[PDB]
């Protein structure tokens, strides 16, 4: 059903701009709450883990030593 800010597209009520709006209204901030927590996350301990992984090993010679810690 149809009444909450509804809208006009071309000569019908609105069952476009309706959910095309709410689910654009999430893609567009709640595409930007998770993505940047939970893959800024991913990406910050994931990319450090993987850095820490394999690259002091050889350039640092040591395996555990050095953490992330940043």
């Amino acid at each position: 059903m149809a009444d909450k800010t509804i809208f006009n597209d071309h000569l019908n009520t609105n069952p476009k701009t309706n959910l095309r709006l709410w689910v654009a209204f999430q893609m567009m901030k709640g595409a930007g709450w998770a993505g940047g927590v939970f893959f800024g996350t991913l990406l910050l301990i994931g990319f450090f883990r993987v850095v820490g992984r394999m690259l002091p090993i050889q350039e640092n010679q040591a395996p555990a030593p050095n953490i992330t810690g940043a």
